[PDB]
RNA sequence: UCGACA
DNA sequence: ATGTCG
């Protein structure tokens, strides 16, 4: 019954307001030990954060010849990652310019490497937050 | 239009 | 409010 693979990567965005200022970070599922936390951005959605989340995760796993998968409780994000393209309905204009733009390397990212890593649902509802919550 | 879910 | 799905 989908027991937790705690050899794992769990990443989550946090944000101030939606949409509004948004950060997201990776921590081991395990330990909780923060692997990566990006710089907040003035504004974004929700979903952008969760997105990028994983996509950093992904490249941060590559790089260290990792095969562990990745949690995420994000169903959106999770899609997105999947088909790699962000569909999100933000405003592109010059107050969004940079998360579109991170967004867009994103996906640039993701049509331009390959990678096995899992992508894998959290279950809040039945583990509780995800380890990365802010 | 109605809702379900994340 | 952001998103997917029927
Ligand atoms: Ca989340
Ligand atoms: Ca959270």
């Amino acid at each position: 019954k989908e027991e937790i693979i705690w050899e794992s990567l769990s990443v989550d965005v946090g944000s101030q307001g939606n949409p509004g200022i948004v950060e997201y970070k990776g921590v081991d599922t395990k330990t909780g030990e923060v692997l990566f936390e990006r710089e907040p951005i003035p504004i974004g959605t929700n979903n952008m954060g969760e997105f990028l989340a994983i996509v950093h995760g992904l490249r941060y796993l590559k790089e260290r010849n990792s095969r562990k998968p990745i949690y995420s409780d994000s169903q959106t994000a999770i899609k997105w990652v999947k088909d790699k393209k962000a569909k999100s309905t933000l405003v592109r204009n010059e107050e969004t310019a940079l998360i579109w733009k991170l967004v867009d390397e994103a996906e640039e990212w993701l049509n331009t490497h390959t990678y096995e890593t899992p992508i894998l649902k959290w279950q809040t509802d039945k583990w509780g937050a995800i380890k990365a919550d802010y």
